[PDB]
């Protein structure tokens, strides 16, 4: 089960919630996220929209990146300015959507997907070093070095449901 | 070898003028410079959809195409590329979405100057998925749904074709 | 082992005060927090190029560096990081491009607060490429060009 994902639905079974993440076509690279509640983003506004789902299990070597959908961007003059989901995040996925229109509001509706989640491959660094390289001599001075187990320069040990500048 | 190869498809017939082909500027460049097929001026606070003249016929194995902004275009012209996720079943022409954040200046779009860059990023094409409800108090896990890629769960349509830019929205 | 190791290069000499080093905030954090070398206030609707004090001497195998926005700086300060693609031959100092989307408020850039984050993303360094023309009506394929890295 290498190319597998487990989404966690925050609402109990039988309770009403957002439409589940879905892949629009067989070659779609991302899951369309839907809003749990409806709203209208005011001109020049910034919204944090709940999707009703979290990620219980990520595919191996991947993290989740929320990116904009081209239709929502172009037709509604928006952007998704952030969307990096850490692999220890246990909370609900929230979409940050910016309205760039000075006169029009953006409709957020239950049947229409607001952004998409892609599972990107990244390197979870095991070893790191900070070096100083002398521009004139070429001499390398090791300033510091750490292994992932060292948990050096850490904000906290457990992310939990903490996000949005929680560190 | 499909693992490290790409095939771009040119939309204009061979005996016709078109955009400069996607190309990597340096040996360490991670992305292909994209060029416009036609010229325009993006008005202050404007948003443009620019034709590049090319599509992707074949992606490198396990990769998709991500259109990202160029640092020069972003900084010198006060722009952004607010979207750029290319699906591996997309058969249409790549279009660059460029936003002008300047209130006073227009952005010049010219044939010899690159407007964005395209990176082939490694992603997971999910084969098996589950939706679960986790009750941490009872230590229980209720499977709401499960699907394999071939189940085509909650799909909009079978063939993407040349459809993009909200083609799956109502 | 080059497969999961990184070497950051500090631009300031060792006896000099500089930006806080790139750090992963929690054990599950996928990105390194970047900090400013100097303090500033980004004017309303402004765009800043902020020095971080560090470059990348060595990238993990098959990875490049992508500077992306932090959700706190985006949401609390009404910003975006509109660019951040670091090429694997880049020997300069990483600079964060931060846009202020507010019309009335300035963005404070302070030494102890991270301004963006750096992810080591896996990408394909293409070895072979072709440009083809596909005749929609006939299905015939004409190779326009082909090149190896
Ligand atoms: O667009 C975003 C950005 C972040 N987060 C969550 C997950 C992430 O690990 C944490 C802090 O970045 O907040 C979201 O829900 N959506
Ligand atoms: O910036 C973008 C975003 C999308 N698309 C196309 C390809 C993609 O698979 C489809 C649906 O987003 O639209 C582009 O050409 N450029
Ligand atoms: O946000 C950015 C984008 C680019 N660069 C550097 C590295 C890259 O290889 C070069 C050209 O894009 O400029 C930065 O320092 N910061
Ligand atoms: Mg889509
Ligand atoms: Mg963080």
């Amino acid at each position: 089960s290498s190319a597998s994902v487990v989404f966690m639905r925050f609402a109990p079974p039988g309770e009403e919630t957002a439409l589940p993440p879905r892949r629009a076509t067989p070659g779609s690279v991302a899951y369309d996220l839907f809003p749990s509640e409806e709203m209208d983003i005011e001109p020049m506004g910034l919204a944090k929209i709940s999707t009703g789902y979290g990620i219980d299990k990520f595919p191996d070597g991947c993290y989740g990146q929320i990116v904009s959908r081209s239709g929502m961007t172009w037709k509604n003059n928006t952007s998704v300015p952030t969307g990096t989901i850490d692999v220890d995040y246990r909370g609900e996925l929230k979409v940050i959507l910016r309205n760039h229109s000075a006169e029009k509001s953006v409709p957020i509706r239950k049947g229409t997907s607001i952004a998409q989640l892609i599972f990107l491959r990244y390197c979870d660094v095991e070893e790191e070093q900070i070096v100083y390289i002398n521009e004139t001599t070429g001499e390398r001075t090791i300033i510091d070095s750490s292994s992932k187990k060292d948990n050096k320069n850490q904000a906290r040990s457990v992310r939990g449901t903490g996000g949005f500048g929680s560190t």
